[PDB]
């Protein structure tokens, strides 16, 4: 089963991702194929898959930027029916906006079937051009046709996944406690994480004993990523990943506050030093507390 | 013994506090008597008393706003010698800037004696006028003379005092852990705490599921008080008091993030709701975590 989370949805045939054109909130905004840059935020190309209760393998897909939903126009079963952004809700009963998403015959990519029409999301003609039509189209669950096959490239972690990544780290103190704030987090590329650090003005902040020392940098960095999340995205029902940790050194006579993010592969954490913007596999402290 | 911390220093004879005139960082800025408003920040009238090691009952007094030090001009023992703000350091050996501070004969107020001159800080003529001279003056440790007697009205708590105030609260969960970030905190009047909440723009923030929900409000409020502290005060070696808590309800099926401050008398905590700016003795959750 596809898990609740944020996905970059990439065609199995050509390197085109599902793109809400200009990220418009306008009803009837075309959803198209568009080229993408890896290890960035692809601003118009992120989709929040919300599972529907009591309806197997079926979801809403909410554009993270627009807060509008993938919508089969008038729910038509006609081949070539437009797939657009449209206003909706996370648990709608509008079958225009309900998508059964299951593994293709290749066992890695998925097919996206409209719950109402039973037609499939199709990159018409396998066109790799920026702005290529995406439509609802006849097809089957089993066929190889790559026009209708999509890699769901997972951009988020559950809190349980974030907890596993921390637990895998060697720099966790024996007294560690971890405090979970949210359920599902968008993992940032380091490029973006760094940019939010710059845009916060933390690079200009001077260390001052107690009045602006390591706890103040680490908590400011988390607030800045919180603020960036609300101000950047119109969808709800997720957070941005940015941890705070308190750590103790080896001698056990010095504590230090810092941040942490997650690796590309979501498997491990990386320490961030909000006083200089360094990423470290070893920040010279072992964490006895985290909140994220 | 006077404890390390921040004091509003008020004359025992008349309601004049020790005031660095216009809060100037200029060397030779006059220190004067000036009327004050209770339960505000008295911006020019707060002094950080730093104890000197191996020198009994002797301190630097750093103006919290200017970051400059109370200084007996040329360390003269002549009656009427000017007491000014001057550049210095927290553990100077400059005896112009070193002050032996011990209880008066009334056992509540203190006398302030220059370590070098052995003359006392004196509100000349007990003049209650705004801008009245304060000078180094002959006198004794035992005499009643209220010109040379000063209430040290304590505005800060140790981390140990903040810990005692939390532990006295009935709304602490059995699983509570508390994480201490700093050593000495300026306690804010609710008026100021509220104003920092307004100036943050949190009153305009909408609750949004995960993306800006209670953890985001509470952490934003703490960052805003951190920022206000650094941006407002030129002294170092203290923090501003603003706690985060995570709490669980009575049913044990709902968690909520919020802030907490301290009472006037420093003895108890009060819960703050950063989504509406309410102060509450009972926020309907019991804290299982705090950092402050
Ligand atoms: C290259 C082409 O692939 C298949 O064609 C696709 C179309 O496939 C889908 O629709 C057709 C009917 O037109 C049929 O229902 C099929 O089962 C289904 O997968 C469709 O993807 C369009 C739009 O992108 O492009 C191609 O026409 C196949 O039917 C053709 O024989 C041929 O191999
Ligand atoms: C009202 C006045 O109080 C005492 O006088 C103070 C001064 O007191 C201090 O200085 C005097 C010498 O001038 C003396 O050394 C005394 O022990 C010491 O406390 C001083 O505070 C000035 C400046 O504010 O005001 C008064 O003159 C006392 O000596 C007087 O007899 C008289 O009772
Ligand atoms: C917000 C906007 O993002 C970029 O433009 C998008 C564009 O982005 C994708 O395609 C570009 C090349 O056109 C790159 O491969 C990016 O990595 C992709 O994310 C598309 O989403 C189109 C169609 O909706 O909209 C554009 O606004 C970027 O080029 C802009 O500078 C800007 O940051
Ligand atoms: C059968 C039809 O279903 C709904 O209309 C859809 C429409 O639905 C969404 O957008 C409208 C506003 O246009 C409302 O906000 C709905 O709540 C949304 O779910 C879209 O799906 C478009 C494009 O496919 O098709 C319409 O038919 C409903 O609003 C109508 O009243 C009607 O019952
Ligand atoms: C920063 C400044 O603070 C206030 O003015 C100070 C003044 O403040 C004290 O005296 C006033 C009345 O003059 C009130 O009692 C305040 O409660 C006191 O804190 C003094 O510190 C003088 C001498 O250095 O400087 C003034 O700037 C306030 O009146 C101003 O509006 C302003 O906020
Ligand atoms: C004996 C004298 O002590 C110092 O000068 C003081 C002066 O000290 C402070 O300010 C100066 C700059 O004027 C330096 O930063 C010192 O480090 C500070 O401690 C003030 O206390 C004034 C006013 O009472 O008196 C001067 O005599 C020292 O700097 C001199 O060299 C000299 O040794
Ligand atoms: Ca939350
Ligand atoms: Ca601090
Ligand atoms: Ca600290
Ligand atoms: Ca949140
Ligand atoms: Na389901
Ligand atoms: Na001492
Ligand atoms: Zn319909
Ligand atoms: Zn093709
Ligand atoms: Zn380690
Ligand atoms: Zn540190
Ligand atoms: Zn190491
Ligand atoms: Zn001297
Ligand atoms: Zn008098
Ligand atoms: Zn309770
Ligand atoms: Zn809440
Ligand atoms: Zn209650």
């Amino acid at each position: 089963s596809l898990r609740r989370g944020i996905y970059h949805i990439e065609n199995a045939g050509v390197p085109s991702a599902i793109d809400l054109k200009d990220g418009s909130s306008s009803d009837g905004t075309p959803i198209v194929g568009w080229q993408f840059t890896p290890d960035t935020i692809n601003w118009h190309q992120l989709w929040l898959a919300e599972p529907i209760p009591n309806v197997a393998d079926t979801f809403t897909l909410c554009n993270l930027f627009s807060g509008t939903y993938m919508d089969l126009y008038n729910g038509s079963s006609e081949a070539g029916t437009a797939v657009n952004g449209w206003q909706g809700t996370a648990f709608t009963t509008n079958p225009h906006q309900l998508w059964t998403i299951k593994k293709s015959s290749d066992g890695t990519s998925y097919k996206i079937q409209n719950y109402g029409s039973k037609t499939f999301v199709d990159l018409v003609n396998g066109d790799s051009s920026d702005g290529a039509k995406i439509a609802g189209w006849t097809g089957t669950w089993d066929e190889g046709n790559p026009h209708q096959k999509w890699y769901f490239n997972r951009m988020s972690v559950s809190s349980a996944e974030a907890q596993a990544a921390i637990a895998r780290n060697p720099h966790i103190h024996g007294t560690y406690r971890g405090y979970i704030l949210d359920g599902e987090y968008l993992v940032l590329p380091n490029a973006t994480f760094t940019q939010i650090w710059k845009d916060s003005g933390l690079p200009g902040s001077k260390w001052r004993e107690q009045i602006y020392d390591c706890d103040d940098f680490a908590i400011a960095m988390k607030a800045a990523v919180g603020k960036w999340g609300a101000d950047s995205w119109k969808a709800n029902g997720f957070a941005i990943f940015c941890g705070v940790m308190l750590g103790v050194n080896k001698a056990g006579d010095a504590a230090h506050a810092y941040n942490f993010t997650l690796t590309k592969d979501h498997a491990d954490i990386v320490f961030f030093e909000p006083q200089n913007g360094g990423y470290l596999n070893d920040i010279g402290y072992d964490s006895y507390m985290a909140f994220y």
